[PDB]
């Protein structure tokens, strides 16, 4: 029945390949072989059902379907913190159980890829094989993966070991292809478990509000109903997707694709080339094409939204719609603006609307609102202008030293391996954002801090260590980057004991790749500063220039561990 309707919408292959995935966030420590044999039961049956839709069992529901299916290989677990068996239970509270034993920082083996004659050959022995483990190691690892573009993802994956399996220098041709991927595949996933994280924890509204500022951005001239539809659509996507319900996902993506591109007249002119493409190039293209041309001539907002004398009654009928109203409004006339700075503005605007509604003279009282945006609007873009500058002349890899030195500070109860990863991440801004005009950088560097500060939370969530990060997490979504950004040295905090072996030698921190010795002297450095959380810039400053000359130094000694043993003790004993 249900299971019949998903099969024929989605066809045999899209639908195995989602149900794989589907099993691989469910139970991310059950092994490759167990879940392809699942996943070719169910197959077959839903095959039975579309033949007879009253036949067998085909009524169930998906959750009890892949629910039964799941529990017997389940295992009545141990290492979930503090945890029932979900498999003891009944729908939807087996259902629910499932969820949220989903493990965002899974204990896995960090997959190091074989020569690339070993993957060719793999590739051409069981090519069915070969692109399952794909899908089922990704799946596994990124819990929240947005599955449609999973598909997308694997498809092109194939496409790169098709054609250069078959060149004369292949790992020439097949390794700037899986890299790029690599990356794409990186931040795809950190966009989608910030979208997750916002239904979960904060509710619907708060993503129907970041959805309306984004899609009025991108579609400026259409109506506010044609809005606010798209919304409803897409808001249904991303709540199946995000709870597990991954084949109507899929299927209620594809209809919202169709439905745009038979509608173009009425939503963007920017959409002609993307609606030409195959179904999953389509959908990835719409999600990404930019922000079409605003209307010409759009009048000033004061007279609606602060002159009239009846904006309270206005806004008393239904606060929601006229918020979301005064937010379709703003932001399409802002695409210079981060969605993030949009639903400030919209929520300052609704802070004074509450507060001078009930005064005496609300006219008077909300006179002056629009006055209040212009702090907010500054502070993003003085932040920007000055991390560009610095970046510009630190270059990426001293510009993370200098971020990496400023949270440590901040928050200096953090893991090092999660400090490190998180400032290098922030990092990366400088790179992606500052070549754009002034114009542009704002949505792309502050948008982006707020995918990056969430992993940070969502990392932080699982093991708290510091009430500093939890209250910057939880306090209000919006203002998370202006909540860690005020924070500046822990008072609090015990400076961490000195240890010896954490500052130690290894002669072979030679003949480690680049990224392997930056990561290396990126972790003493964090080390160095919980150690010492006052110690200046100047200081600091002469402390690495002294390490980074004592590595070069012992690397090409004759004796090298000798060199790293005593020029060792000489660094550690100026300070």
């Amino acid at each position: 029945s249900e299971v019949a309707h998903r099969f024929k919408d989605l066809g045999e292959e899209n639908f195995k390949a989602l149900v794989l995935i589907a099993f691989a966030q469910y139970l991310q420590q059950c092994p490759f072989e167990d879940h392809v044999k699942l996943v070719n039961e169910v197959t077959e049956f839903a095959k039975t059902c579309v033949a007879d839709e009253s036949a067998e069992n085909c009524d169930k529901s998906l959750h009890t379907l892949f629910g039964d299916k799941l529990c017997t290989v389940a295992t009545l677990r141990e290492t979930y913190g503090e945890m029932a068996d979900c498999c003891a239970k009944q729908e939807p509270e087996r259902n629910e159980c499932f969820l949220q034993h989903k493990d965002d920082n899974p204990n896995l083996p960090r997959l190091v890829r074989p020569e690339v004659d070993v993957m060719c050959t793999a590739f051409h022995d069981n090519e069915e094989t070969f692109l399952k483990k794909y899908l089922y190691e990704i799946a596994r690892r990124h819990p929240y993966f947005y599955a449609p573009e999973l598909l997308f993802f694997a498809k092109r994956y194939k496409a790169a070991f098709t054609e250069c399996c078959q060149a004369a220098d292949k790992a020439a041709c097949l390794l700037p292809k899986l890299d790029e991927l690599r990356d794409e595949g990186k931040a795809s996933s950190a966009k989608q478990r910030l979208k997750c994280a916002s239904l979960q924890k904060f509710g619907e509204r708060a993503f129907k509000a970041w959805a309306v500022a984004r899609l009025s951005q991108r579609f400026p001239k259409a109506e506010f109903a044609e809005v606010s539809k798209l919304v409803t659509d897409l808001t249904k996507v991303h709540t199946e997707c995000c709870h597990g319900d991954l084949l109507e996902c899929a299927d209620d993506r594809a209809d919202l694709a169709k439905y745009i591109c038979e509608n173009q007249d009425s939503i963007s002119s920017k959409l002609k080339e993307c609606c030409e493409k195959p179904l999953l190039e389509k959908s990835h293209c719409i999600a990404e094409v930019e922000n079409d041309e605003m209307p010409a001539d759009l009048p000033s907002l004061a007279a609606d939204f602060v002159e009239s004398k009846d904006v309270c009654k206005n806004y008393a009928e239904a606060k929601d719609v006229f918020l979301g109203m005064f937010l379709y409004e703003y932001a399409r006339r802002h695409p210079d603006y981060s969605v993030v700075l949009l639903l400030r503005l919209a929520k300052t605007y609704e802070t004074t609307l509450e507060k001078c509604c009930a005064a005496a003279d609300p006219h008077e009282c909300y006179a002056k609102v629009f006055d209040e945006f212009k702090p907010l609007v500054e502070e993003p873009q003085n932040l920007i202008k000055q991390n560009c500058e610095l970046f510009e002349q630190l270059g990426e890899y001293k510009f993370q030293n200098a971020l990496l030195v400023r949270y440590t500070k901040k928050v200096p109860q953090v893991s090092t391996p999660t400090l490190v990863e998180v400032s290098r991440n922030l990092g990366k801004v400088g790179s992606k954002c500052c070549k754009h005009p002034e114009a542009k950088r704002m949505p792309c560097a502050e948008d982006y801090l707020s995918v990056v500060l969430n992993q940070l939370c969502v990392l932080h969530e699982k093991t708290p260590v510091s009430d500093r990060v939890t209250k910057c997490c939880t306090e209000s979504l919006v203002n998370r980057r202006p909540c860690f950004s005020a924070l500046e040295v822990d008072e609090t905090y015990v400076p961490k004991e000195f240890n010896a072996e954490t500052f130690t030698f290894h002669a072979d921190i030679c003949t480690l790749s680049e990224k392997e010795r930056q990561i290396k002297k990126q972790t003493a450095l964090v080390e160095l500063v919980k150690h010492k959380p006052k110690a200046t810039k100047e200081q600091l400053k002469a402390v690495m220039d002294d390490f980074a000359a004592f590595v070069e130094k012992c690397c090409k000694a004759d004796d090298k561990e000798t060199c790293f043993a005593e020029e060792g003790k000489k660094l550690v004993a100026a300070s």
